[PDB]
C-alpha cells in the first residue's frame, strides 16, 4: 500500500490532461464517480498500478472514501479515441478528454493554471477547434517537456506516459 | 524479497537487467557497476534496491517500495557506448557485449524461437543493439511490431507493462 498523494507529482509531469484532471480530482473531492474511477484506474492498471477504493470506519458532504495505490506484479485501459468518442462526462463525472469535453473558454483556463505559455495556449486551441484533440495533447507535451517534436503519433494516454518517462530518464 | 520480481523480471526485464537480476539471485552481490545499472533501474520503476544491516551489531539483498544523489536510470546508449564490463561484471547490454554464441544460448534458455533468435543475431551482427532488443520485445510479448523506438531500459519496461496489463 501507497498513499495516493505520492504520485502528485508524477501525474504534473507525465500524466496526459485526461488523467491529470481525474488525479486532481480525486485528490480534492475523495471519490471519483464510475466514470473516473474507470478511465483513471486503468490508466493506472496499465502503468502497473492497482488503484483501491476503502471505506473509512467512521462513516456512518464527505462519502468517507479513501483511495490509495498498490503495485501490481479484465477491463482494457482506455485509448484517444474510446475516450474521446465514447461515454461523454456528466455533470458528476471528472472523467474525458480536456481537449474534446471542456468548454473552449474553462479549457483555455485550466491551460493557463498548467502554466503553458500564451503561444501555446493559442496553439492547442486552434487545434481544438479543427477537432485535433490528439494533436493538441501533442502539442500539451512538447511545451510541458520543452522539446519542439514529440515524436511519435499520440493514440493512447499510457503510451504519453511512457514517451514523457523516456524523455526525463534521459 | 527480491525474490518477489523473479517473476516481474521474466515478463518485463530488458535482458540488460533480467541478466542483472539473475546474478544478484545466485551470486548475492552485485559489483558497483551493475549495483548502479540494476539499481538505478528498479528505481525508475519505483523500488529501492538495498543491503539490511543490523543495527545494534557495531561495526542480504532486499528491495521496498520507494516512496541526495542522481537517480537518473542508465539509458541504452550510456550501457551500450560505455563502461564494457569486464570478468565479474554483469552489467552492460547483452546485444553489445555478450558473445553471439552467448548470447544465442541466451536466447534459447529464455525460450525464444529458432526463427527469432535467427533475426536477433542478424540485427546483432549489423551492430543493431537496440532494433534486436525491440525484436526481442516482439517476440516475448507475441506482437507483430512493438509500436515505439527504443532507447531506454525503463521505456521496455513501461511498454511491457502496457502490454501485460492491456
Ligand atoms: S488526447 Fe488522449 S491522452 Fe491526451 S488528454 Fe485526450 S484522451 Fe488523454
Ligand atoms: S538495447 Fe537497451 S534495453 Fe535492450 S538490453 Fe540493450 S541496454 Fe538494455
Amino acid at each position: 500500500k501507497i498513499s495516493l498523494d505520492q504520485i502528485d507529482l508524477l501525474s504534473t509531469k507525465s500524466f496526459p490532461p485526461c488523467m491529470r484532471q481525474l488525479h486532481k480530482a480525486l485528490r480534492e473531492n475523495h471519490h471519483l464517480r464510475h466514470g473516473g474511477r474507470m478511465q483513471y484506474g486503468l490508466f493506472l492498471k496499465g502503468i502497473g498500478l492497482t488503484l483501491e477504493q476503502a471505506l473509512q470506519f467512521w462513516k456512518q458532504f464527505d462519502k468517507g472514501y479513501s483511495y490509495n495505490i498498490r503495485h501490481s506484479f479484465d477491463y482494457t485501459p482506455f485509448s484517444c479515441l474510446k475516450i474521446i468518442l465514447s461515454n461523454p462526462p456528466s455533470q458528476g463525472d471528472y472523467h474525458g478528454c480536456p481537449f474534446r469535453h471542456s468548454d473552449p473558454e474553462l479549457l483555455k483556463q485550466k491551460l493557463q493554471s498548467y502554466k503553458i505559455s500564451p503561444g501555446g495556449i493559442s496553439q492547442i486551441l486552434d487545434l481544438v477547434k479543427g477537432t485535433h484533440y490528439q494533436v493538441a495533447c501533442q502539442k500539451y507535451f512538447e511545451m510541458i517537456h520543452n522539446v519542439d517534436d514529440c515524436g511519435f503519433s499520440l493514440n493512447h494516454p499510457n503510451q504519453f506516459f511512457c514517451e514523457s518517462q523516456r524523455i526525463l530518464n534521459g
